């Protein structure tokens, strides 16, 4: 079997772990047959592949003749679990045939690249000597075995129909992650999904520049013995788009890391919940007038993407939220954590003092401490007991009054931890700003801004993006325009409940696995088939839903929520890759 | 270098001397005679009775010093006293209790102090630790006297 | 209803709390018509009952008849769960008409008393003063209601048959706890369960000097409407004993202190265990050749009974094991303790010196570790990394060798963490030294001595009871002669697995509520119907499996063993109750 797939040594994409994950079941299913194709870059042979000169043991002609011919080809092992057989492929080596390879593709597949896109060119350069490397394969294979091409990406897929054109005895699959117009079409301010019946395609792929990207992906996937796509509604979109419907879907499986005991997942949530409590008490100081104990801990993560995101609809149902919690006289509280990667500079100042006053308040705690062990020790030894009339000191209430003075403020705590490079066109703010949530004292909502990904070198929050994540009680990604989702399925994973949408990949992969999806925790929506306020307002009622719940009714979800990890394993969606290969065989040759 | 050392004695005493630390330990005095067990040739007897003498002259006197003294004399033993190994490890439980209470104690007033306010004492009873640290207290008593 | 019990105001048995976890419940059923009535105690008023000088509500004229005829008696509140109404009946107040009492006592139930036994006489004044009251109580009532009487203990049990002498419409309830003469039999050197169809009662309560306390008991159970007991194999020995089959069993039941979370009790053992290791290290200083990751925990608790506990076929199943263990060539290595409450003098010198030897072996890694910190800040500050070329100091190397060459030892570890009075004549050391179990490194079990109640005032092992419990993985009661059993219990509800005999009443109930009792992780045994050597080996066989099983399975069998704690709680032993007391008002009024 052959993968061919242009993400092999570059991560630009989650291609990368895709594959890296998927290879150990590749490999344990087909033993040393495993083959993967993959272009050849200067950045990823140094600590990505293990590079063998040695030839393949059960291949040594090809590999002469290619090296021979005047192109540069490279055999070894991936640097990723199980045992890959990658091969690399140079990109400049074959660059001073592209003219004569283009005026022979005028007749195989009827494709024209233009000159002045450096990776189109790339690409076709890559899918001509890949078709080349199968051809002198099977001249030199003797025709004894049976080859089957796996094709993962739409670069690395244009030669895929090469194959198509050369006769050659093989099974073709194409595998789609997402349409390239698609994602435009959404910043078109255009309804996308209730208008899928009616695209003119050939126009809007003309005048935006995409024609030539869409025209040879639509002819792999036609020429294609089988098609596969990731999800349901990205088959559907790839059917009212490519006109053509997808085979079977290939959703994405992630490997999970599982503990020597099943609670352990709780554990980790409860300490790195605790981390969180240490920064908000910072970003608090001088308000801290809520009980923390009754407090809910929501965010949302992601890229830096406003409607593709819910960003905006999750922000009117917490605003919603806020004004149905001042009416019902509830003590509970909710702070929702934003973690949208932006462009910024520096840091907030009020946010770092209050990190060192929170610093200051716990050394002078420590001290007082201190000084009451010692006098409990000296008590305790004399064997007396300690009747609070020599604590006071006098002394140690002067420097805890000046401390409590010290703590006193006035204006607002900020809703941002850093400094934002542009205010006056910043959606999140103004949002926030427009619908009134200022973190006064009477609200019941608190809104924390954190336009850095996160890590333990940063100053304030020392935790990293898993651990953040494990602390949290809900995470809220009410997407759009998502063509799979690995955020909500990561969440999954953690053991934490979630909120997603049926446009989404994994809600639509959800919604169409398990009877009842509630009471597992995750909790789906419409985005499809109702309008925006009706979907706010089921965000809201669920949101109001989740702050109904004890502690415990929150441990039976969190803990039933985890048994679905095994649902997202590769273990069980290698079933559908099998599927897929045994339906491209049975195509080609039965 | 002298006021630090002087510290790892008070903790060895202190062991040595639970359920009779009645004097005030600011006012006791360390006398040490140190080198070869020999009897006569360094002076240990004449050492013996004119501390004897001391002692009989400062229950005269009403003072409220008190001496202590080391015979750092090497001689022919076996295994340790099991005295004073339980009162070392007295002295560690009770410093495990109160690092425990002064744990709660430093949550509390932060606790407080986080909410902007003063720690009144009527929550630091608890009605729980008050039943450790005198169950604590009780296993410190002691009937007989200490080991020399 | 009316409860009498002479555990009222001394904790001399284990009745003190199973009233007190009952009070609630059957306060619940009852409402304000709940009484108990119980001896007064001089002991027992000052932070044991809150008297009531006033007046009951429903009842002014029969203790002012009482008051007014010499008798003293008080009412009040249990300082217990639950709102119980306790009365309080002096046994000195009417020690002046005995003489009358036993005259008139000849021809109600022929019970004649000892002159030298005061507890007897105790509980025959008791006894008439109860039934005295009720006849008070009936007489002035108006006949309106209908009163219940449940007497719990032999001795509270006397006046109940008195009440069946005067025609006093009541139910009689008879519940017993264990046979007195029976306790006897099991140190008679004969054996008893095998027995148990042929005894010479009459002659066997004569020569011991049991015959009376046996005569009013049997009496009581005879004369009453119905009879209940602890448990089936309980019953079943009544019925062989006293000639009379219980109407149904009474197993007694414990509150459950539930927490927020189902994981929390694994959580208690977490860190527990970590308690004991930090004992075994400094009880294995210089001996330590063994990974600890791989250690069970055995134990078994309650009072200093040999026979009675199954401290011997724990021995000497203990020792089969370790003779299997070393021709299997495992790694595991079990450690067993013995909490065994004995006569002892001092502690052992080898334990504190143990102790303190692994507390300076810990100061001094403390001070090693913090020179390494200092290095290693002034490092990072500078922008370097430690390359371990400075950390040598070429001193604290001196101070480590030399700390490793005091912890050089030669003898081998001991036993007992005391130091016995007797060593010729006690069974435990005689049975250890028998067997060949001396802690030695080619070994693979190891044994453990604690003759003392676990207290957190304790210099070594700073941890209680339950904690002790939490902390361990297996506790092995291998009972033969006990009625009930608590212990298995406690052990059950704080979610471990146990090892208990169908001989006690735990084991015999829990056999006859759930199919398989394997799989739960209450490994039952079969000293009934079994020979001495098959009940060791089947226990050496139950010890065998148990270590068998990996990490993972033995999380899931305390799991499973957690939900178990429902079945003893009260909300279901209430039922027998109920039951009873239904039939005891159904036999004495429709
Ligand atoms: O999940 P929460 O509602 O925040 O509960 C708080 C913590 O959750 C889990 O970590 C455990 O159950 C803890 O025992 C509990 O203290
Ligand atoms: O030498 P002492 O009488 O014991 O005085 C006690 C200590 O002596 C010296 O170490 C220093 O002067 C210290 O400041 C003092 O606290
Ligand atoms: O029960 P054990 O075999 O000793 O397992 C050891 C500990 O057990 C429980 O406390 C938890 O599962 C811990 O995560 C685990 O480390």
């Amino acid at each position: 079997l052959f993968e061919v797939a242009w993400e092999v040594a570059n991560k630009v994409g989650g291609i990368y772990t895709v594959l890296q994950t998927k290879a150990k079941v590749t490999g344990d299913e087909w033993g040393d047959n495993y083959f993967l194709v993959g272009p050849y870059t200067e950045q990823g042979v140094r600590t990505q592949v293990e590079l063998l000169e040695a030839p393949t043991p059960a291949l040594k002609r090809t590999l002469d003749s290619m090296n021979s011919k005047g192109c540069k080809v490279y055999f070894g092992r991936w640097l990723i679990e199980g045992g890959p057989l990658v091969v690399l492929l140079d990109v400049g080596a074959s660059a001073w045939a592209l003219e004569r390879w283009k005026g022979e593709l005028w007749d195989t597949c009827n494709i024209g690249v233009p000159w002045y896109d450096r990776e189109a060119n790339d690409a076709v350069l890559f899918g001509f000597l890949t078709t080349w490397f199968l051809g002198e394969f099977l001249a030199q294979s003797e025709e004894k075995p049976h080859v089957v091409a796996h094709f993962h990406e739409w670069l690395a897929g244009v030669g895929l129909c090469l194959c198509r054109a050369r006769r050659l005895p093989v099974a073709t699959i194409f595998t789609t992650h997402a349409t390239l117009l698609g994602r435009y079409l959404c910043a078109g301010a255009v309804d996308f999904y209730n208008n899928l019946e009616n695209f003119n395609v050939d126009k809007e792929a003309g005048e935006r520049q995409i024609y030539h990207r869409y025209c040879m992906e639509r002819a792999a996937a036609h020429c294609a013995h089988v098609f596969t796509t990731v999800s349901q509604i990205t088959a559907i979109e790839a059917q009212h788009l490519l006109k053509r419907k997808p085979d079977i879907v290939t959703p994405n499986g992630l490997n999970v890391k599982k503990f020597s005991a099943m609670h352990e997942f709780q554990n980790l949530h409860a300490q790195s919940k605790a981390r969180i409590q240490e920064f908000v008490r910072g970003h608090f100081y001088g308000h801290l007038d809520f009980n923390l104990d009754k407090t809910l801990y929501f965010f949302i993560a992601g890229r830096y993407e406003f409607s593709n995101k819910g960003a905006d609809v999750f922000l009117e149902a917490l605003a919603r939220l806020n004004y149905l919690l001042r009416v019902n006289g509830s003590e509970q509280t909710v702070v929702a954590f934003f973690i949208m990667p932006a462009r910024t500079n520096n840091f907030n100042v009020e946010t770092l003092k209050g990190q060192a006053v929170r610093k200051q308040l716990w050394d002078t705690a420590n001290t007082v401490k201190e000084k009451f062990g010692r006098k409990l020790y000296e008590s305790l030894l004399v064997g007396s007991l300690p009747d609070m009339n020599k604590m006071l000191d006098k002394e140690d209430f002067t420097m805890m009054k000046r401390a409590i003075f010290a703590t006193q403020r006035q204006s607002f705590p900020p809703v941002c931890t850093h400094n934002m490079l542009d205010d006056s066109s910043d959606p999140i703010l103004t949002t926030i700003r427009r619908i009134g949530l200022f973190n006064s004292s009477a609200d019941r909502v608190k809104v924390i801004f954190h336009p850095e990904f996160l890590s333990s070198t940063s100053p304030l929050l020392p935790v990293d993006y898993e651990e953040f994540v494990r602390g949290c009680h809900l995470g809220v990604f009410p997407s759009y325009y998502e063509p799979w989702g690995y955020t909500p399925a990561e969440c999954t994973v953690m053991g934490i409940p979630s909120i997603s949408t049926n446009l989404s990949g994994f809600g639509c992969f959800m919604e169409e696995h398990i009877a009842d999806p509630s009471a597992y925790g995750i909790y789906i929506l419409d985005r499809r088939f109702r309008s925006l306020d009706d979907s706010c307002s089921q965000l809201t009622s669920f949101l109001y839903s989740f702050c109904q719940q004890s502690r415990r009714q929150r441990i039976i979800q969190r803990n039933r929520t985890e048994r679905l990890s095994d649902l997202l394993d590769w273990k069980y969606l290698g079933r559908y890759y099998m599927s897929a290969r045994h339906m491209a065989l049975s195509k080609a040759f039965p």
